């Protein structure tokens, strides 16, 4: 009755939180890929700065 | 010489962290929007279902 109501409520919301969990996971993955790209870009600009200064004098 | 180099490095990394925080902020807004859609769907599904069963029997 209310046990049935509470069970159905628990299941429906757990299905909803699965779906949300997948989305966070997909989005986290995309953020991680973006982070890597920026990290590499910063590393490269630092390598370029240093290599520039090397060949100054 | 090293004061400037260390300073620009701090700002560059700080900018990268800012770009990532803003990107996370934009992830959340999309998740939040998706969540809201899911809420409305569950609400309408529960409504349809109530009609289909609780006013057909």
């Amino acid at each position: 009755g209310s046990a049935r109501e509470r069970d159905t409520s628990r299941r429906l919301l757990a299905e909803k939180e699965r779906e949300m969990a997948e989305m966070r996971a997909r989005m986290q993955q995309q953020l991680d890929e973006y982070q890597e790209l920026l990290d590499i870009k910063l590393a490269l600009d630092m390598e370029i700065h240093a290599y520039r200064k090397l060949l100054e004098g």
